[PDB]
């Protein structure tokens, strides 16, 4: 019914879709809430007549425009409520803090350039995983076998994570030759269901986009 547009940044192409995991997540929540909106990518150099500051992602709601990923999500989510729409907001808010170290641990590791801390840095990486692999496995009020973060629904929580995961693992493997443990069967079973969706995969960057947002970020170790 509700005439949205998304405005989400623009990769390399000028005209195709960047690297954000903050558009991928709106782009994922319209998606899921299955409205019907509209796609649109915008290069930093080039919509007309907006306030200082904003850049992408932002939301046209009825011609009027929403800013702050965080301030558009919660409008949505109440906006696009019962009985025509279903809630995307977890059940449990565990689910919402899940893994929310990884993103914040795999820049500190990408960004290094000293040799001698990057151990350190892929041991703080790696624990951070493991977390959100435990939570994972833990079943919620064996190993659970659910296919998401706050059970077998994707809900908020996943529009938030996978995008930072897919930059995690595509990043941390170019750069770093990085690889998220396998024995963290967790991640794996939670990413394998994510990219069988299209939802998630249709919202993906390609990986050379990500790997040439961070062409100019990631740094090789130097002694």
């Amino acid at each position: 019914e509700p005439l949205i547009e998304l405005f989400v940044k623009a990769g390399s192409d000028g005209e195709s879709i960047g690297n954000c995991p903050f558009s991928q997540r709106l782009f994922m929540i319209l998606w899921l809430k299955g409205v019907v909106f509209s796609v649109t990518t915008v290069d930093l150099k080039r919509l007309q007549n907006l306030a200082p500051g904003t850049h992408p992602p932002f939301i046209t709601f009825n011609s009027e425009v929403k800013t702050d990923v965080n301030k558009i999500e919660e409008f949505l989510e109440e906006v696009l409520c019962p009985p025509k729409y279903l809630k995307l907001s977890p059940k449990h808010p565990e689910s919402n803090t899940a893994g929310m170290d990884i993103f914040a641990k795999f820049s500190a590791y990408i960004k290094n350039s000293r040799p001698e801390a990057n151990e350190a840095l892929e041991r703080g990486l790696l624990k951070t995983l493991q977390k959100l692999d435990e939570y994972l496995n833990s079943p919620l009020p064996k190993f659970s076998t659910r296919k998401f973060l706050d059970g077998n629904e994707m809900t908020l929580a996943d529009c938030n994570l996978l995008p930072k995961l897919h930059i995690v693992k595509v990043v941390a493997k170019k750069y770093r030759n990085f690889d998220i443990p396998k024995e963290m069967t967790g991640i794996w079973r939670y990413l394998t269901n994510a990219y069988s969706r299209d939802e998630f995969t249709n919202t993906c960057p390609s990986d050379k986009e990500v790997e040439i947002a961070y062409s100019d970020v990631a740094k090789r170790l130097t002694k």
